[PDB]
């Protein structure tokens, strides 16, 4: 199968008691499962059935778009989570931070105001935009900034339903509280590294 | 000002199929909300002094949301009941059987529509301009009074939150159960105001 679902680079019960190994199970072995089973059904017999799952999910639209996107969002989302993670930034986001917010707790408040606020199924972005500034975006259902080319992805949080439904039900402001504690700095340095390159 | 009307049956009138707690969240937490929410946004506004139906047709961004989301889900709630559900019955059977054949092909065909919905939304009945019956679905808090597509006659929300607590990412175990639920009643009343 063309496209294979990335590990997770840590345990399932590895974000508890901020994200529950149950979500962990559903959203990872079920969700994210779900979509590269259901792209690589979807890309045999067109010209997608050769390209990379960035390359797809830049040049394609409709159903192979919506799983496509799923799939690296949802890599990105793992990826920007950890054990022994969450805190303050450090290393070079911590600064960048400071220069294009003012604060870390500046930082956020908005991200979680935008966290909170979105209407539907999406996804909350820090990204280094296309003017070399942090900011903080929000995209609907699959969207993300590489297919808007809004900028360069640091970060993201998932705010579908699924992500925290199990463990906060309809609170997804606890959701988002908890999840300060897992956010991933070592991850966020190596994508402004290759951002800012 | 806006006020959130009272379901026509109790919190577990809908179990097993949809939750005692799922009915407790979606109505208490979700649908209360969005009257809560719509309330203190058109404070101060021209809206304030529109029906309902009028604000969701003449508004857009987190107003049309919450309006729309509040007209939805009584929609949702009045499409289903104890003591319903199975085969249809009276005239919205007869049509069912005008415009898909079968109620066996509707069925199938509806569940279709509701199982393979992206992200969140809706799927509906609706009766169009030349008085046929068809399927449509909407995303997020759309639906066809907003888009002039037809008069709603049943609707089933596939928002995440309908079904998580039940049947977590089995929707289409959701809308299998959902046919146990489905109010024929409400589809007559509708129909026969629409025709
Ligand atoms: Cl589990
Ligand atoms: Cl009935």
């Amino acid at each position: 199968m063309a496209i294979i679902l990335p590990k997770l680079k840590y345990a399932l019960n590895a974000l508890s008691p901020h994200i529950s190994e149950e979500t962990l199970n559903f959203h990872y072995n079920k969700h994210h499962a779900g979509y590269v089973n259901k792209l690589n059904g979807l890309i045999k017999d067109t010209p997608f059935a050769t390209k990379s799952l960035v390359e797809i999910m830049k040049e394609s639209t409709g159903a192979i778009f919506n799983n496509a996107a799923q799939i690296w969002n949802h890599s990105f989302y793992w990826d920007s989570m950890g054990p022994n993670c969450g805190g303050e930034p450090h290393g070079e986001i911590k600064e960048k931070i400071q220069e294009d917010f003012g604060s870390f707790n500046n930082f956020k408040n908005e991200f979680s105001n935008v966290l909170c606020g979105h209407f539907g199924s999406g996804w909350g972005w820090l990204v280094l935009n296309n003017n070399n500034k942090l900011v903080i975006l929000q995209t609907h259902d699959a969207g993300n900034p590489i297919k808007d080319n809004t900028g360069i992805p640091i970060l993201t949080c998932d705010i579908w339903e699924h992500a925290y439904y199990i463990d906060y039900r309809n609170d997804r402001p606890s959701y988002v509280k908890a999840w300060w504690n897992l956010v991933n700095w070592n991850f966020a340095n190596e994508n402004l590294k290759k951002a800012l390159q």
